[PDB]
């Protein structure tokens, strides 16, 4: 798991991300897009997005970037004791979406690219590590969750 010292890293470089929490959605979600265009074909609200500039007008792609990050950040906070945030996220991805978990590991890298992109003084590889880390731990708790309603991978 983290040590303290890594929680802190990942706590200090959230709050950058809170300082323009729609401009950070918008680059992750387009990054992944764009990245592995094969995971925009699990969103029905998204998959007539052909462009990278249709990716970038649309007011409701920005709308859902805040969606994602304000669950992330809720789930970061809680330091790994995220039992009660993660449940219903882990149950409709499985279950409604069907999302497999490599494509959380797509959206994990998206994440790490955006933080470096904006913050490349403050986002060295040490917190780069530590972000990592968070983000496995969250992806680990979820494959848990897929295994037991019987979807995993
Ligand atoms: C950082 C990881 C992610 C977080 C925190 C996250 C969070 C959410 C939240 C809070 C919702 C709305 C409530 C719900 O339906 O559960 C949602 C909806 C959805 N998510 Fe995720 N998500 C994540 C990753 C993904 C990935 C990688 C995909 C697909 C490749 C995906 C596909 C969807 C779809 C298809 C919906 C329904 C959208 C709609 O039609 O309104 N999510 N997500
Ligand atoms: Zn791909
Ligand atoms: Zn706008």
């Amino acid at each position: 798991v983290l040590s303290e010292g890594e929680w802190q890293l990942v706590l200090h470089v959230w709050a950058k991300v809170e300082a323009d929490v729609a401009g950070h959605g918008q680059d992750i979600l387009i990054r992944l897009f764009k990245s592995h265009p094969e995971t925009l074909e699990k969103f029905d609200r998204f998959k007539h997005l052909k462009t990278e500039a249709e990716m970038k007008a649309s007011e409701d792609l920005k709308k859902h970037g805040v969606t994602v990050l304000t669950a992330l950040g809720a789930i970061l906070k809680k330091k790994g004791h995220h039992e009660a945030e993660l449940k219903p996220l882990a149950q409709s991805h499985a279950t409604k979406h069907k999302i497999p978990i490599k494509y959380l590991e797509f959206i994990s890298e998206a994440i790490i690219h955006v933080l470096h992109s904006r913050h490349p003084g403050d986002f060295g590889a040490d917190a780069q590590g530590a972000m990592n880390k968070a983000l496995e731990l969250f992806r680990k708790d979820i494959a848990a969750k897929y295994k037991e309603l019987g979807y995993q991978g």
